[PDB]
């Protein structure tokens, strides 16, 4: 079960920690991982997962493109979550830095609701270039089911929380 989180609303919670680290510790039935269309975890939470799993979340990545192709901004994909979780929920939040609508962090959301319970972090923020409490907002309007977000920064998990309302 997850601990040390402050509880946003009936169903977001939040806490200053290492994704990896994160669900290592808990083994999650979901770990949330942000996305690229191509499932190309080269960096960012995605990167960090990969890493995680000795490149065997890559393999398996390449092996779900080469049969179905890229996934859509704002979908997502379930696979393995290798040693850090049951699953592995592939979503894709639109990456700002590449001109994608910030429109479909809202629908990248909503690939939450198909899971009770989620470890995950914030879509768009980091490398993809959204603004972090903009994207806390839409997963509080947006997810209804159990969403545990893990934020690595101090300073942007302490704003975020300071700023929430």
């Amino acid at each position: 079960s997850f601990s040390g989180y402050l509880k946003l609303t009936d169903n977001v919670y939040i806490k200053n920690a290492d994704i990896v680290e994160e669900a290592k510790k808990v083994k999650p039935t979901v770990v949330v991982n942000a996305a690229n269309v191509y499932l190309k975890h080269g960096g960012g939470v995605a990167g960090a997962l990969n890493k995680a799993t000795n490149n065997a979340m890559q393999v398996e990545s390449d092996d779900y493109i080469a049969t179905n192709g890229p996934l859509k901004v704002g979908g997502s994909c379930v696979l393995s979550g290798h040693n850090l979780a049951k699953h592995c929920l592939h979503v894709v939040g639109p990456n700002v830095n590449k001109g994608e609508d910030i429109q479909l962090l809202k629908s990248a959301y909503e690939n939450f609701n198909q899971h009770e319970v989620l470890l995950a972090p914030l879509l768009s923020a980091g490398i993809f270039g959204a603004d972090p409490i903009h994207s806390l907002r839409v997963c509080v309007d947006t997810v209804r089911t159990n969403v545990y977000l893990a934020v690595f920064d101090k300073n942007l998990y302490d704003k975020l929380v300071s700023s929430f309302l």
